[PDB]
């Protein structure tokens, strides 16, 4: 039942030209917010990540879909904010490395542990340490790990994976990449036989490709590994349709959807960033992408069915919830894809949150796992990168900027960013914190050994 | 045992290579947080503006001069953080200009209305709107207005000018650019001459170039501004000790330091980014600029000086302190310049806190006017823009870009940013808020009229 306020408006409360018509606030905030400080037990936790998602990938998504003075229901309803580090590491010198990699940061926040970039579950000397998820099953709750890319992508691949590098997808990649994680060669195998091993209740997303492929040795060679998956008793599912019928997940019937070859469809196209773009061509309104359809599920469907399916488990659940392409849109400098997939996100969170404030003992946090190349500039600008002019719902245009890469690719970016939170121990994440406190922090939250 | 705290260490609490080494929490922080909140009335507020200071400079400036793990005993002192909005808005249309100049995001935190680029404390229809200054002196309270700028810049003279273009420093200007405002048109005059005219208890920073230009009617007519501001009762001050010198600062004796001809000189000096420094050029060590003096103040300096002034005021007192060249360097392209300042900036932000934590009803404010240009990216990162590769107190090398405009100044970036409080009300700029609202908190907080 209802207790710790969610917030229900942040929108400019009127006529921004006038005096006091952009406020976001109408009273004093002191009373809410001592309401929604809890140190009571966390049952369930629910991660949203927006890969590559900082405030400035935030703010561009709301200035377009919401309008400036607008308002997400979702990513901008946690009344709990801080800003967080996180950097990875220099394998070689320990030192800090400002700007990592989706597999070095995933890693921080899921082992509590700071490693080098590319590293999943492992540390600088190449350690295993245990997972949030799999902590999480130790205790007997139920677990989750949800994505729109592929699952054997960077961020759900930590929770369920150790390997010396984020490449090696399965037995093929490994023994090239990973010849120490190998099956043939004595390891623990690629990350998508460590991931059938994990067991989740309920993994869904993309990646159903890497399936294809056949174990190099174990009980299962020679067959490849949806092959295993069946085998081993899990219960595949690769549409819309097939996953609503889904009616329970757990470990004698373990969940895992495939929804795609790799990554899911994106939710909006448009033309990608170019030179002097926002000069000479025109503006650019987004669109919706046909490839989606009803029959692939949306993010905010499969949170809705993770959480139906984990909440069944009266001890509680663990579940992680990505947004994936947020990042991949930002790499290629397209603005649509790239706000596309936060309106996607937000959509996610607005299913956890929804909830989390009737369970009453969820916590509930929404961050990135690193910044991005994005920028929001003005309107004339004449950069040396790549840009374009956007139509947002304000009837106005807004100019968006890359302009970190000469490469095909756009990059990370070091800057500290938003993390916010909801619920049991929400207090954890004001402030100033880094990456590897969150693992602490939903660990302590579940109250875990 | 002040009861509300300032966050005592948020620094990597060990080895960052070990488990949990780069935590910077040590306990549950929800006891701490409730400490944190208090709606009783804020006797004094002291705003602190580090300019173009968007959550990336901050990062950048601790990366190299506290290293990724460190700390800044100032700026990240405080406990109660969100994220801020500044979008201006388009004069003809009232729609939103997604990315801000100084002036109009000044105007919007000093009197609560959004208004269009170059604008300073009138909305777009050209209109005045009483400041947060104003109005605290018509209280009865004292008032303080620092910037280690030329004190005609944008965000100082916002508290006290009233001007269709921030170009109309003096007479000269005002004539041609700002004609309804021009005194020999029955306008309030140029800033400088409102300025004169607001009489703030303390005013200190650069800009005595403008003062000596000559009013062109009123009542001190072919007199300089300098002449004026003597005539009119003004203590005036040109350096450390002149200003060290001054034991009272009130409406008759108003006191008005002017350290410069224009911008106070920066901390730290470095090379220029230039297109692949990171590649093409060895990593740079910041150097102490042999300018900066020891007869000129340092903000921090100005800062504890306003306080000891103003604090005798039994009303209370309203105090903005502006580290200006964070902005000005980052425009520049110049990491050391730009760092240094920040640095700079969190000394006189020590100050106030430190000043604030004994006083017991000061609410303390840290943010900035909008974002910039500066990116933190990877080490081997070829850029179209200007980059430099930076030696950190880590030890290692720390790579920055500025890739979003060909022309000579880096520009500002529409991404929202942190803003941070303490002491009373400092609830109202957790979560999402506007800039705008900054002003309606700080006028409550005081509870003017
Ligand atoms: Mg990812
Ligand atoms: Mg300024
Ligand atoms: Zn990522
Ligand atoms: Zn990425
Ligand atoms: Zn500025
Ligand atoms: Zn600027």
């Amino acid at each position: 039942t209802p207790e710790m306020p969610v917030l229900e408006n942040r929108a400019a409360q009127g006529d921004i030209t006038a005096p006091g018509g952009a406020r976001r606030l109408t009273g004093d905030q002191t009373a809410a917010l001592r309401d929604s400080l809890s140190d009571k037990p966390a049952k369930n936790i629910i991660l949203l990540i927006g890969d590559g998602m900082g405030d400035s990938e935030i703010t561009a998504a709301r200035n377009y879909a919401e309008g400036a003075g607008g308002f997400f229901k979702g990513i901008d309803a946690l009344p709990l904010t801080g800003q967080y580090t996180h950097y990875a590491l220099n394998k070689k010198t320990g030192k800090p490395d400002y700007v990592t990699d989706t597999a070095a940061s995933a890693t921080a926040w899921s082992t509590g542990v700071k490693t080098y970039n590319g590293a999943l579950g492992v540390d600088i000397h190449e350690k295993d340490h245990p997972t949030i998820l799999e902590m999480a099953k130790a205790a007997g709750l139920a677990t989750g790990n949800v994505s729109t890319a592929e699952l054997q992508d960077a961020t759900p691949a930590a929770l369920v994976a150790h390997v010396t590098s984020r490449k090696c997808y399965g037995p093929s990649a490994t023994s090239e990449k990973c010849p120490g994680n190998a099956l043939e060669k004595g390891g623990k195998g690629s990350i998508t036989e460590q991931l059938l091993n994990a067991r989740a209740d309920v993994t869904l997303g993309g990646g159903a490709k890497t399936f294809a492929e056949t174990a190099t040795a174990g009980e299962w060679q020679g067959k490849t590994l949806r092959e295993q998956a069946q085998a081993r008793g899990y219960q595949l599912v690769s549409d819309a349709a097939s996953l609503n019928s889904v009616t329970e997940a757990n470990q004698q019937k373990p969940l895992l959807g495939l929804f795609a070859d790799g990554n899911m469809p994106v939710r909006w196209l448009g033309p990608k960033a170019t030179y002097h773009g926002n000069i000479d061509k025109p503006a650019v309104t987004c669109t919706p992408n046909p490839q989606r359809n009803d029959s692939v599920p949306t993010l905010a469907q499969m949170t809705d069915k993770a959480i139906e399916l984990l909440s069944k488990n009266e001890k509680g659940f663990f579940l992680q919830v990505e947004g994936a392409s947020i990042d991949k849109q930002d790499h290629a400098a397209n603005p649509c894809g790239q706000i596309g997939e936060t309106v996607d996100l937000d959509e996610a969170v607005q299913r956890a949150l929804e909830f989390a404030k009737k369970e009453g003992n969820t916590l509930v946090i929404v961050t990135a796992d690193h910044a991005h190349a994005s920028q929001i500039v003005a309107p004339d600008t004449k950069a040396p990168g790549l840009t374009q002019a956007l139509n947002t719902k304000d009837g106005a245009v807004m100019v968006m900027s890359y302009g970190n890469s000469e490469e095909d690719s756009q990059e990370h970016t070091g800057s500290q960013l938003r993390i916010a939170a909801y619920g049991p121990h929400a207090a954890n994440v004001v402030g100033l914190t880094d990456q590897t406190d969150l693992f602490y922090t939903m660990k302590a939250a579940l109250g875990l050994k």
